[PDB]
């Protein structure tokens, strides 16, 4: 009957396994995972649906997650973020995967209901990055709320909607707040986005950062992340906000900060990591100069309202797989960037496989902790214990070469905390 | 009978009203205290004692508290810190102060002691920077414990040691953690830091950095900034940390993070901003290059171990104050800075009066919360509120010309939060 | 007969054009040269045949000199670096072109000597970048010395054989060295190499940068430029050196100084922008950490020992194109990039548009004087006109948006230049 | 009869000694300069006459000199640059020196004068910073000319100026540009300044540098320090140019380029590293924003239009030494900086002394060659041989650790160059 699995050239599982060995070799973290609850398979009995851009560190991601003994039906929260490869080799190893790259809006969703039934019957775990599969079972299949032990976000977008269900009694199921999760948006968000952004705008557009004016919208973790990338590549970096504290930082390191509406009309690259609509105009678009490049990193694509543009240029020309060249009625063109969506997750390959396993390392943590102890996790959106965290960190101190310190009896006396012991307090902001 | 006031010069108090006068044009927040809260004067039948390095920017601080009408009685935490003229003009504006810079341990202590007592009675609040004036009365003067309605502390070492005295039962009356308020810590321990060490460095030793081996002993917030200093100097920057995370954050920004053992045979620059004691031992001054530079920027002067310095070199020459030549057993020299205490506000003049507002704005907020919400604060230690938290960032905004985005109803209600309402979740580190 | 070009698929015509229809926009030198000189076409009655990398920048090249009425033949300088989709559009587009991305050495060749003759005689003008085809012509056909009124060298290296030649008494035609041309070296080898290096990494390893240790080679334009990419992605940058000024700056600049002997024991990324032989060896892979990544971004493959590898690997699987993962004898795998030749133009795209305009209008400069004031040039190795120089940024002040400033008599007297005449002294370095 | 010296407080000797005994552990190429022709005293016979600020860092240069067998008699090239320990010492040491920390317009000549005459007559040799005693001389006391065997330029103003008395055959002595020198110019006016300036200011203002907007004009070596160091202190930094090549570097580096007209507007803090005046004009007093910094780091003062504010200020109060804030027709209060004068020798310490070894290295290297190889030497204005240029570098790479390579005869048969021999052409920029 129904399919066993999706994707685009099974025939690339072979350069896709090569690659897969190659981030394995990087994700310190999940590797020490498996080389420590393979035997006892901690996720016995679990059957987890998956919504994350199927990526080579996705692979890694989900073997861990099968080699722990979990059963794993997956899909990529994203028609442009999977690496057909990746998918094409998770296929091969006998995983059901439905995901290739580009596929329609129609087809996401087919996608996704594809990973909801077992052969033991249906979902008892939820792995999600945006909140699409969370919402689309709590609203479309709220039948299988039940059957469901818990829910793990990726980003940001999905830990704010939880808060949102959960503040408006629509959360019926348990998740852990992976994202906010120092180690995770500390690192992921922040140095993740330092490298994944620009690779993006270069293996699409090929422009060179330097003497550009890049304006960056919202200083969180991935627009300090962003403005860092560009800033020290050459190029003029301004930042649009909305937060005291968070401008404030932005000034007190060197970014000019102003509204979009007076910005718009000197920057050449325009970046998005705003969480939510309307943050470029097409009364923006009227006034950025020639060719000027617009993408977004946000999760979402409602940042950049793609839509005034094709419902308002001239002309539209497609150069190249996700990378188009508008003319607008004034004469300028506006290169756009992954109709809208994320930029280093569409043209480029997302963020590099050693962070990648700092947030994972974090999932499969989530994972273990849901479906292990329901006890200690009634319905709402819980963090991940502190001690879990610092554990993240402490697993790929070794492959950096990182040497810690080691305090003393003299003078953990001195500091009041255990020399072997804890003292990271719940304060630290990082 | 008992002193108006102690105080090295009231002949510098001309000089000092001038650089006060400089310094409330760059103290945005502190003024706007004033220009909001003297008439309603909020509070009024307060008798606040604190122990803070006085110096200019504790002057503006101290006056803004006498606006809202308060009745304040000083002190300097250190006995290097304070800053003459800036203490000839609050003795001169009729304040009671006691405090220069140069004051025996036995002279520090009575100055303590001065500001205890008021016409109409002890005292009822606390201003710490230390925690040495919370201990004092704790453990010297536990009968004055009643009368005091609450605390405030400015550093991280004073807020380590309310937390304590909490986990044991030691503390007796509620304080406020001023130091962990986004807008403080973020901003004074990091920014801050990344301007007066160096500073207090050059000034005294006069020293090129470039080219130089800094090694700092810790990665807080005061430890990013002192490293970025050195770092955007030229210097070559390793790092000894004790915590995964934070030594993960190092090692992702660039640096060299070991130990001090090792390190101690390469440095040049010996910076300090650990917490705890014996950072800085003998076993490493015996391995230190010729003349290398060592100073402390933690809180307390137990970070190197200038004792052993002071028994084990074969002479020790001044060049000038707070400057000190060793001359080591084994023919090499080390230049001790501020023998070991704060070397920013010891051989410099500390932050800069523009930070220096964000963390005496959230000062001033906490003692009117303290003295007026008496309810809200039961002993304990506790947060200041996150809204007047963003309101001091807010304060300083528009001296920068920064120029925040606001949100229309179409996004407020997408996100989610109030075009004009909060939306500053807590789980935000910054 | 001979054949007309050879390309790899002319089906990429359409593609290809775009690509330079938004590279022309980001080129403003070469199309001043083209909207200045195609009317007077200086370049008529030449045959200029070139070896330069076939990429999308080069197109653009190509395609000004033919509207200065050149007539061109071309082929790449590298077996990896073109860019088939460039090269079919020159291909479509009348000019014949004999490049394609992954050519054999004896593909190579040929490559170039279908470049050597037009229908209306052999060529008489030499657009070089490398020194194969000055060389090629002088070792092999010596009989179209005579014929060849001009060379025009792109990099160092083929602008140091030159100096070479000469110094022997093999150079039998006059060269301009392009290379040394101030827009060009402090411009394209250092902010090229700053963009172009890491592009080359990360589409090739996707390793992340942040963490790793950088270990470079060569402190030139190429080597300051490769240094600050890698440091600014939080990577911990080693430098090597033979020459104490380019050895006192690294150092002055936060940069560790040693030799690839014990660097080669640190390092996790190694780079080696040296010009010359032996850079890195298997005495060095045998202590090389596991999975360390060596690239090459000089201009030929002779400073990584791949010969050893071959012969020395346990063995070797190609992970995909210009990317190989070898097995040494102890275990430890490195991956090799581009099989030891150019980085960024082989794995990635070259510089970016921008920068290559600088140079490729000093390169068309270069040609209008050779072909059309020959007596100003003898037999020898000369530089482009330092007012052509200064002409080369001033083209590029606009799209940047710099606003110049502008002397008045009162001022260009004292000094004692043209306030509208040139003052940039020939001793100035840049 | 006559002076034997001018110093403000002999009685200071001892404590410059001691600062004089430290900065020879930091000057590695002075030192050099000693252990080498000391006792084959190459300057005997020499009565060096120089104007160079009176600094702790010049008495070791004058010492080295003296160390030499060279006479010697000194004077400040400036009012306020001066160090008086640093004079008090030489004075003691029995140096007939005529310097003291603010001198009137009058007293600065007088002092100049003073060393024009030693007892076995007039001067032979001069070591100028600034054109002062060059041209004081030549045209004031003409007749000792022919005395003269040669002079040595320390700055650019002079070196400027020495090239223009050429270009006018008004020089009748040669000089050594040393200025020029790589390892001078490349080191002390960058790397100089991006210590120098800020010392200067802070310790002035101790206004703080992030968040603030600081306007730099002119690009040169001194712009690029000043710049980088504003800039990685948190402040936006916004540069003015004349030089289309230094105008593209800024903005290739992220600066935002524009004229004094338009940016006075916004910038809080102004630097002025052109060579020229009327850099600053009253035109741009009156649009300042409130409390704005200007000062100039030129060598002379006449970049910015000191005469306009004393007569277009409504008042001018002292903040202290060389630090004045003056009240405009508008409220505005503009606090200005040394009085236009070099802002880091007059409000600080001037460069550290690491770096002024370089450029002392040649300015005793320079005397050496002009009072020692005239034939070498004929009337104009040349550079240092650059394998003494080199030679100074190398003279500092073991203080730093730096450990350089040896090329091999494989490698020097290769490049051509010699293992052991020479290789940096004279094309090299730098
Ligand atoms: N591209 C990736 O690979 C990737 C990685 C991480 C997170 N994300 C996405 O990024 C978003 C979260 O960002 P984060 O975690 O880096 O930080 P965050 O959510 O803390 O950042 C939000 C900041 O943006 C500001 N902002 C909100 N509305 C704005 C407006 N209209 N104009 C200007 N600024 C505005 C807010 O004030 C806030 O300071 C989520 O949508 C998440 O989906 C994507
Ligand atoms: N001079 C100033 O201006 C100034 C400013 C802020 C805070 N302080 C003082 O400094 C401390 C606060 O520093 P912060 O808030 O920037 O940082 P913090 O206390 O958050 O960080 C301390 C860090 O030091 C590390 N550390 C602890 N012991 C160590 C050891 N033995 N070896 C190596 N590393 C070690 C910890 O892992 C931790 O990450 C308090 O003493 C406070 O009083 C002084
Ligand atoms: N990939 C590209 O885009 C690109 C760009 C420009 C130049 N190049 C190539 O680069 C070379 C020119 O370099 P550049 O202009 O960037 O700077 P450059 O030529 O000035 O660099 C030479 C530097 O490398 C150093 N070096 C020489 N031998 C060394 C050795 N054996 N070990 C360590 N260091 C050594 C030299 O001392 C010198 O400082 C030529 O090969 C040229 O073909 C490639
Ligand atoms: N105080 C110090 O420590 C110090 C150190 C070095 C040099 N200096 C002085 O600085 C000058 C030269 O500096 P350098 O060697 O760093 O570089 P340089 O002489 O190359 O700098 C000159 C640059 O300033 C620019 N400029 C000239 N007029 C301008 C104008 N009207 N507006 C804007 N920009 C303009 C020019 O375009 C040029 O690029 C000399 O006067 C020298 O005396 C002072
Ligand atoms: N390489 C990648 N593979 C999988 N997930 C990624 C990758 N890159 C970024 N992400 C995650 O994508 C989330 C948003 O969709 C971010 O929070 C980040 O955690
Ligand atoms: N300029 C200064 N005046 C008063 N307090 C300061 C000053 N500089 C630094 N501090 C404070 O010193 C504390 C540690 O003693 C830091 O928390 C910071 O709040
Ligand atoms: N994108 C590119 N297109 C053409 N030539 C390039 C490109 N990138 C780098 N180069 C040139 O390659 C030369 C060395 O092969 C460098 O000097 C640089 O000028
Ligand atoms: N510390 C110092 N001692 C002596 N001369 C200095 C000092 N700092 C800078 N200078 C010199 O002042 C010159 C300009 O007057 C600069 O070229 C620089 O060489």
């Amino acid at each position: 009957d129904k399919l066993p699995y999706k994707v685009a050239d099974i025939g690339l599982a072979a350069w896709g396994r090569k690659a897969l060995d190659i981030a394995e070799n990087e994700m310190p973290g999940l590797m020490r995972m498996r080389e420590m609850y393979s035997a006892s398979k901690p996720l016995k009995g679990a059957r987890i649906a998956g919504c994350l851009h199927m990526t080579v560190e996705t692979a890694v991601l989900i073997e861990t997650l099968v080699a722990l003994g979990a059963e794993v039906r997956w899909s990529s929260c994203n028609i442009f973020s999977t690496q057909d490869h990746a998918a094409a080799a998770i296929a091969k190893a006998g995983i059901p995967v439905f995901a290739w790259k580009g596929e329609t809006d129609e087809e996401y969703l087919w996608c996704i209901e594809q990973t909801l039934h077992f052969k033991d019957g249906p979902l008892n775990m939820i792995l999600d990055d945006g909140g699409d599969l969370t919402n689309l079972i709590h609203t479309k299949h709220p039948q299988l709320l039940s059957g469901i032990r818990g829910i793990s976000e990726e980003t940001t977008t999905g830990v704010h909607n939880l808060y949102k269900m959960m503040a408006n009694g629509i959360l019926k199921v348990p998740a852990i707040n992976v994202n906010d999760s120092v180690t995770k948006s500390k690192f992921d968000n922040l140095y993740g986005c330092r490298e994944s952004l620009i690779d993006g705008i270069k293996r699409a557009t090929d422009v060179m950062i330097a003497g550009k004016v890049a304006v960056v919208a919202g200083y969180g973790d991935v627009g300090k992340g962003c403005a860092q990338a560009l800033r020290g590549f050459g190029a003029r970096v301004i930042i649009t906000e909305i937060e005291p504290i968070n401008a404030l930082q932005a000034a007190m390191e060197g970014y000019e900060v102003t509204t979009m509406d007076e910005a718009c009309k000197e920057g050449n690259i325009f970046v998005t990591t705003t969480g939510c609509v309307d943050i470029i105009l097409g009364r923006h678009f009227e006034q950025m100069k020639d060719d000027a490049i617009v993408c977004n990193i946000g999760h979402f694509d409602v940042e950049i309202d793609v839509k005034w543009l094709n419902e308002n240029a001239v002309e539209k020309v497609n150069i190249k797989p996700q990378v188009d060249r508008y003319l607008l009625k004034n004469g300028h063109r506006i290169i756009l960037l992954a109709e809208g969506r994320l930029v280093n997750l569409g043209c480029a390959m997302g963020h590099p496989s050693f962070v990648m396993s700092n947030s994972f390392t974090n999932q499969v943590m989530a994972q273990i902790e849901l479906w292990t102890h329901p006890d200690k996790y009634p319905v709402g959106v819980h963090f991940l214990p502190k001690k879990l965290d610092e554990a993240v960190a402490e697993a790929h101190l070794g492959k950096l070469n990182v040497k810690l310190t080691k305090l003393t009896e003299k003078q953990a006396q001195y500091l009041g905390m255990p020399i072997n012991g804890p003292f990271k307090p719940d304060h630290y902001r990082y």
